[PDB]
DNA sequence: CGGCAGCGCAC
DNA sequence: GTGCGC
DNA sequence: GCCG
């Protein structure tokens, strides 16, 4: 689906990014939705009225869209803080968001070297810093595959019936991936237990895992590892690797959630809500019970979903292949 | 206007 | 509790 | 930022 409003979506992507790095995440969200629409519009935008007919574009966005169309420029871009470029540089560090970026900028830091030399860093940020270049580049789809295989082989050594699948952008079919998320479960419903720990162990012993960002995260019955790996071989880069072990009963929803994209998940939650349901990485459930004051005082009932299709079906939706989940 | 999900971790 | 990424 |  070619974009017929490039010079517009280009200038808008700059302003969006600017708001994002300065902390205005919600406004950044709005821009990103509007920018998507502009790209997937069935043709070029020629009027303010036309612009306003596209869901996701309101008066203010139309206003900007038309300014670029007619004038070829966007004044707003000229008044963007000079700090932006640096705030982005600092936030490209895994573990450092806008607040940390702003703090470092206020302390007079300007380069990655200043950070490395005078900045106070958290354990995660330090790891993020030494792997700045590596974590910045998207890896070839092929390397993501090898990483998944490495995890799978080591997991199946403990139990051959385990099911492993790489999610994220990789499962959505992208040529390159910024990271790998390996979701692991077992069809029998309980043999996935007591796998997480010895698996990370096995992978560390063989030198595959080089750094831990979060060694273990317990979310209900889901165990998640956020770390860094590097395949054997000279010239291999370090890569962001996540490992998630979940009970089979939550495999579908976990698969759906970690395959994303983040915009897709967002739309699915919104839709669940309209049907009186909630969708999480754990399950599709009826909405929670709330008292007169309108406050969660009783979880909803989980609606069993063996496969992703079951989730789409219960939401009265046509199944969407992973490759079609960018938005 | 409030919602745009809500979680667990490191600090 | 806040900041961050999932 | 947009939406209801
Ligand atoms: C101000 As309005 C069109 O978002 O209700
Ligand atoms: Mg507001
Ligand atoms: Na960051």
């Amino acid at each position: 689906a070619t974009n017929h409003n490039l010079h517009i979506t280009e200038k808008l992507e700059v302003l969006a990014k600017a708001y994002s790095v300065q902390g205005d995440k919600w406004r950044a969200l709005g821009y990103a939705k509007a920018i998507n629409a502009l790209k997937s519009f069935h043709k070029p935008v020629t009027s303010y009225q036309e612009a306003c007919s596209i869901p996701g574009i309101g008066k203010r966005m139309a206003e900007k869209i038309i300014e670029i169309l007619e004038s070829g420029h966007l004044r707003k871009l000229d008044h963007i803080s000079e700090s932006v470029p640096v705030l982005e540089l600092f936030s490209n560090i895994w573990g450092a968001g806008t607040k940390t970026a702003q703090m470092w900028y206020q302390q007079g830091f300007r380069s990655l070297e200043d950070i490395r030399s005078q900045a106070s860093l958290t354990t995660q940020q330090a790891i993020g810093l030494k792997h700045y270049s590596d974590f910045l580049e998207r890896m070839p789809r092929e390397e993501a595959t090898e990483i998944e295989q490495t995890v799978q082989k080591a997991a199946q050594a403990f139990n051959s019936g385990l099911l492993c699948v790489a999610c994220g952008s990789y499962r959505r079919g992208k040529a390159t991936c910024g990271d790998v998320d390996v979701l692991i479960t077992h069809p029998d419903g309980r043999s996935h237990r007591g796998i997480f720990s010895r698996l990370l162990d096995s992978l560390r012993q063989e030198g595959f895992l080089t750094d831990d960002l979060v060694s273990q995260e317990e979310n209900g019955q889901q165990q998640k590892y956020l770390g860094v790996c590097r395949l054997p071989g000279p010239g291999r880069r370090h890569r962001r690797l996540d490992i998630i072990v979940v009970p089979y009963s939550e495999f579908a929803c976990a698969l759906l959630y970690f395959t994303g994209s983040a915009h897709f998940n967002r739309s699915m939650r919104a839709l669940a809500k309209t049907k009186g349901m909630s969708l999480s990485e754990h399950a599709l459930s009826t909405a929670v019970v709330r008292n007169t004051h309108g406050c969660k005082v009783g979880p909803g009932r989980v609606l069993p979903t063996p496969t992703e299709k079951d989730v789409f079906r219960l939401l009265g939706l046509p199944y969407r292949e992973p490759a079609e989940r960018d938005w």
